[PDB]
């Protein structure tokens, strides 16, 4: 693998590419408000792909976009063939954002690509960046949703809500995003899979850690709830 490095925002180039990169960051950070025609829930890309200092997709084990461009095209079992990064992003809009894929030459999509390419500067094509993806956590037993409910109340509810519906900020964006219900990800999302949710939670939640057993059980509890159908 190669190291995860985040480029300097002050070294962004003047011109069309620099302006596209800045728009891309905003589409990834503020997706429901910037692309209402394509987003069907309350999630922005940054809610599962967090980053520091206003960037999106720069955190190890939270599916960083640093280096993603050099890993496409790649096989998708979902599609039964090779897909491009443009297509992968469309799947995210359809599933994680319960919405509609952008056209493959949509300027907003190209801006998102430009941003991911910027984050990927210096990464050799084909190389795997340390911390890529969301590593799964799988235990050798069923998740205990009763334990998970107790853990949720003690460790998660203060942010994500008794009803899992999250906490809105003053501008109507989610400060703490919804984990289930009509504004959360739909059943087709990767985050709807037990080992993925458990892995994400293990590595990233609560914000600011859980034992494997705790992450496994609270993920199980989260995933007992209704959410939009894909
Ligand atoms: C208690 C262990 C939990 C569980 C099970 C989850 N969280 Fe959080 N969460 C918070 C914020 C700001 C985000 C956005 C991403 C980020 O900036 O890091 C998240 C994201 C999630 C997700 C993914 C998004 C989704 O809507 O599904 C999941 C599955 C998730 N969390 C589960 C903020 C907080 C907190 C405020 C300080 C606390 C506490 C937690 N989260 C605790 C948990
Ligand atoms: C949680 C509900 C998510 C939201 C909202 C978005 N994404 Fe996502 N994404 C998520 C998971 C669990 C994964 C799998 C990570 C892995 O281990 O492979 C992804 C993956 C991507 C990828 C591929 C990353 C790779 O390394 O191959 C891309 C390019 C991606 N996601 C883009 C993306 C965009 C643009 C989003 C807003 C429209 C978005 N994702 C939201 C979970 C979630
Ligand atoms: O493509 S993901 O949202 O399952």
């Amino acid at each position: 693998t190669v190291a995860l490095t985040v480029p300097a925002a002050a070294l962004l180039p003047d011109g069309a590419l620099g302006e596209s990169i800045v728009r891309g960051r905003r589409y990834l950070s503020d997706t429901p408000a910037q692309l209402p025609d394509f987003v069907g829930n309350g999630l922005a890309c940054r809610h599962c792909h967090p980053g520091r200092d206003g960037e999106v997709g720069t955190e190890a084990n939270a599916a960083p976009f640093v280096g993603v461009v050099g890993r496409f095209p790649q096989y998708s079992a979902r599609h039964g063939r090779l897909i491009t990064l443009e297509q992968r992003i469309g799947d995210c809009f359809e599933r994680s954002l319960n919405g509609r894929a952008l056209a493959l030459d949509h300027p907003a999509l190209i801006d998102m690509l430009a941003y991911m390419s910027w984050l990927s500067q210096g990464v050799p094509v084909g190389a795997v960046v340390a911390g890529h993806g969301i590593p799964t956590l799988t235990l050798e037993r069923e998740p205990d949703g009763v334990h998970g409910e107790a853990l949720y109340q003690a460790r998660c509810l203060a942010c994500h809500g008794a009803d899992g519906s999250g906490t809105l900020d003053a501008d109507g964006r989610y400060l703490f995003p919804p984990l289930w219900g009509p504004r959360s990800f739909n059943t087709g999302a990767g985050m709807n899979r037990q080992a993925t949710a458990a892995g994400f939670i293990k590595h990233k939640m609560p914000l600011g850690s859980l034992s494997d057993e705790e992450a496994w059980d609270v993920a199980g509890f989260v995933l007992t709830h209704p959410r939009p159908l894909f």
